[PDB]
């Protein structure tokens, strides 16, 4: 249906806590073959993957310069998020007491 | 860690079954930015994601054009093996029995 971005990301609005438990970021992307997925990871202290961590409904670059808004529900302790592929990736960090 | 690749991806042995209840599969990355982990998703006949069914630990791409190799657990009946992101990602179709 969709593959996942091979492109750029960049941030459009910094990480910050709604007025529910959540999590909000916002990204741009910058690549080609949108629309398309946007690739993200949650993982652990560890190295390991944390799953059915993605509130937003299935997330996606639907063009060139399009805009995405991702809400999460971090676990808790400290989480990595990747956005993205290859160097071009960006990984954030949030903790969670 | 490292990143997904963000390149392309061909098929130096086509998936073949195992003596055991597994397939193998071998891809060259062609692409930039190795080291980098190969992206992998198996999905069912209905096209939705099916967790726990790569055996290999988490399969890489040492060097551009290093060689690679798959081990998975497809799931009974007809499944995809998406490798790869973007335009360029290889999507395989496997049945069994």
């Amino acid at each position: 249906s969709y593959t996942m971005c091979s492109g750029k990301f960049s941030i459009d609005k910094e990480m910050a806590e709604t007025q529910h438990g959540t999590t909000v970021v916002k990204v741009k992307y910058e690549g080609a073959g949108a629309p398309c997925k946007v690739p993200i990871e949650i993982r652990d202290v560890n190295k390991e993957k944390v799953v059915g961590r993605i509130i937003s409904s299935t997330p996606l670059a639907e063009n060139t310069n399009s805009v995405t808004n991702i809400e999460l529900e971090p676990p808790f302790g400290d989480s990595y998020i990747v956005i993205g592929v290859g160097n071009s990736a960006l990984t954030l960090h949030w903790f969670r007491k």
